[PDB]
């Protein structure tokens, strides 16, 4: 099969060299990236990250069988699901790719560590039906009585993820020896289990109590000389990425709200259709856009990267401000 220049076919390789430029930036606008990658957003970005960190020679990973299986994994996200598509995916991996680059954390992953880290985040929220748990739950679907009304959809997108590496010339974990693949499958387990939202309260009071007695070397670089620490700072490092759209610029995160509500009123919709309880903020008749993202700010993202900014300090305090702002913005758009 032919590699392209970007990993994906496009009309626009000038427009798609220009974006990404910013690839190692929070700044880096994926919608566009999306526009001129012909909708291959999750396939070129990977492909991009994975040249940029060398990591097809660092693991010996067959280009071919990398693009097959980015190709096949990005297949697998719905594209008539609002939200959770593959533009979602391949922003949570370019935000994540970002955060692994932040200087408080310099040497601190090892390759397999961060191969692992990205990989979570490209499947993170493979073969989502755009539904939460909770209506897979009260349906007595397959998947719920699959994995016992437990991270459901997380216990799925783990699931297809791997699964897929079994199609054909798509394992592209095929040089790496067996003690690696295992390690790598261990911590990407425990990445996107910690994507459930339902852990987040638990997941953000164990952050807490890590920065308490945060460790530092004479640079300001973080000390995390054991396996649970750094698997902590990997989790909450997707979780942040997963949670990263109002820490992006205000043009990226109106695009990101309104694709979030029309996925939850779609959801609410059908819930009325079906007789069901419609679910919080799934009600189109009366939940509001503005207010909801004051409110998650708030009590949720606000707390989370307050305390991420804090870990790295000072390294996020760029990313906290913008938040701020668009909380500020979004506040008085009500
Ligand atoms: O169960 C899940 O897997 C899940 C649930 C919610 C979100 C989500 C994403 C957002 C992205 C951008 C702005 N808002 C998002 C919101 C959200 C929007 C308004 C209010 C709240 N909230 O928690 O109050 C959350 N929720 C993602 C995943
Ligand atoms: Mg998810
Ligand atoms: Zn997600």
């Amino acid at each position: 099969m032919n590699i392209p220049r970007f990993g994906v076919k496009t009309d626009q390789e000038e427009l798609l060299a220009q974006e990404l430029e910013n690839l190692n930036k929070w700044g880096l606008n994926i919608f566009c990236v999306s526009d001129y990658a012909g909708g291959r957003s999750l396939t070129c970005i990977m492909y991009m990250i994975f040249q940029e960190r060398d990591l097809l020679k660092k693991f010996r990973i067959p280009v071919d069988t990398m693009v097959t299986y980015m190709l096949t994994l990005e297949d697998h996200y719905h594209a008539d699901v609002a939200y959770h598509n593959s533009l979602h995916a391949a922003d949570v991996l370019q935000s994540t790719h970002v955060l692994l680059a932040t200087p408080a954390l310099d040497a601190v992953f090892t390759d397999l560590e961060i191969l692992a880290a990205l990989f979570a985040a490209a499947i993170h929220d493979v073969d989502h039906p755009g539904v939460s748990n909770q209506f897979l739950i009260n349906t007595n679907s397959e998947l719920a009585l699959m994995y016992n009304d437990e991270s459901v959809l997380e216990n799925h997108h783990l699931a297809v993820g791997f699964k897929l590496l079994q199609e054909d010339n798509c394992d592209i974990f095929q040089n790496l020896s067996k003690r690696q693949r295992q390690s790598l499958r261990k911590m990407v387990i425990d990445m996107v289990l910690a994507t459930d939202m339902s852990k987040h309260m638990t997941l953000l009071a164990d952050l807490k109590t890590m920065v308490e007695t945060k460790k530092v070397t004479s640079s300001g670089v973080l000390l995390l000389d054991n396996y649970s620490d750094r698997i902590q700072v990997l989790r909450n490092m997707v979780h942040c990425a997963d949670l990263s759209n109002p820490t992006k610029p205000l043009e990226l995160y109106r695009q990101w709200t309104d694709r979030i509500m029309a996925e939850f009123f779609q959801q609410g919709d059908r819930e009325r259709e079906r007789g069901m309880e419609i679910s919080p903020m799934c009600d189109k008749h009366t939940a509001s856009v503005e207010k909801s993202q004051v409110g998650f700010i708030d009590y949720i993202v606000h707390p989370l990267w307050e305390t991420w900014a804090d870990l790295v300090h000072p390294d996020a305090q760029e990313i906290l401000d913008t938040l701020e702002d668009n909380r500020d913005w979004y506040y008085s758009a009500i």
